[PDB]
């Protein structure tokens, strides 16, 4: 182990989704149907089964029913398979043009075309299944977030800078889109207000920092990935790895506190200040609870599963 895991701030206990096993079998079968499994040159069945993204989605989205959980699970399986496939067929072979054309072809499967690869097929099926359940606004926003996350893999060619950039280019807003699918979508009235932006900011920072704390083994040391919270703080402040871990954890705790504060106090305040109807207020609250649940279940999935892989 690179460092001893710091003391985590965990105000809300993680809850597990009762439909888990169903999501596991369905995600495996679906991943096979997309051609992401053996024969792809990227994943085998054992790899996907070892990753266990079904547990991640069941932990992060406890209140959604079985099929929705299955959909979210297929989304996560797809994006992780996207990362691996891009780091295999393109990044490894160092072909920029092919990957660029790929990243150009991907948004075409999310209209607001015939797949040449398992990624495009998966994205197509996922869009087909997901779209009827959400509005046009969510479609646009989630398409934008998705395209952001995908185009962030184009990189082949300072702590505050790192956190702020990862805030925009991370996978947290994407996951939050899937969250507002899991519970309720955020009304356009309070969508642009400061408390919601701070909500998204703190959430993103927290998730990303935690992920950095748990990925230091397989990314910094083993892979050689230069982007990590712990690594950045370590090189910047000249601190030892453990000290950097403790600092990142402290910042994480602070972001969680600001998260809770703005969520359970300021957000309903700006919800009432914008004259939002109670029906939409319930949606905002459900969204907040969805974020909290996602954080909790995420940490729990990291602790109980991923760190042993």
């Amino acid at each position: 182990q690179p460092f001893q895991l710091p003391h985590f701030y965990l105000p809300h206990p993680a809850r597990l989704n009762p439909h888990l096993d169903e999501a596991r079998a369905h995600s495996t079968t679906w991943a096979r149907e997309m051609g992401m499994l053996e024969g792809s040159g990227v994943w085998e069945q054992s790899d996907l089964e070892a990753h266990d993204y079904g547990l991640l989605c069941a932990y992060t989205h406890p209140d959604c029913d079985g099929p929705a959980l299955s959909l979210i699970t297929d989304w996560y399986v797809w994006v992780f398979f996207f990362d691996d496939h891009f780091l295999e067929k393109y990044k490894r072979s160092q072909d920029r043009l092919a990957g660029k054309a790929h990243l150009d072809r991907l948004p075409l499967f999310m209209p607001l075309p015939e797949p040449r690869n398992p990624v495009e097929a998966g994205l197509a099926d996922l869009w087909t299944r997901t779209v009827p359940a959400m509005s046009a606004d969510w479609r646009r926003r989630f398409a934008v977030a998705t395209e952001h996350l995908l185009n962030e893999s184009m990189w082949e060619l300072n702590p505050v800078e790192y956190i702020e950039m990862r805030r925009k280019v991370g996978g947290a807003p994407w996951s939050a889109g899937l969250v507002e699918y899991a519970t309720a979508e955020v009304p356009a009235a309070v969508a642009g207000t400061r408390p919601l932006r701070v909500l998204m900011e703190t959430f993103s920072d927290a998730v990303h920092l935690r992920n950095d704390l748990f990925s230091y083994q397989r990314e910094v040391e083993d892979e050689g990935e230069l982007s990590n919270g712990v690594l950045v703080l370590e090189t910047f402040f000249g601190c030892t790895t453990q000290e950097a871990a403790d600092l990142v954890n402290d910042v994480l705790t602070s972001r969680l506190h600001q998260f809770e504060h703005t969520a359970f106090t300021e957000v309903p305040a700006v919800a009432l200040e914008k004259g939002l109807t109670p029906l939409e207020v319930a949606a905002v609250g459900a969204y907040t609870k969805g974020l909290q649940d996602w954080q909790s279940g995420g940490h729990e999935w990291h602790m109980r599963s991923s760190r042993y892989m």
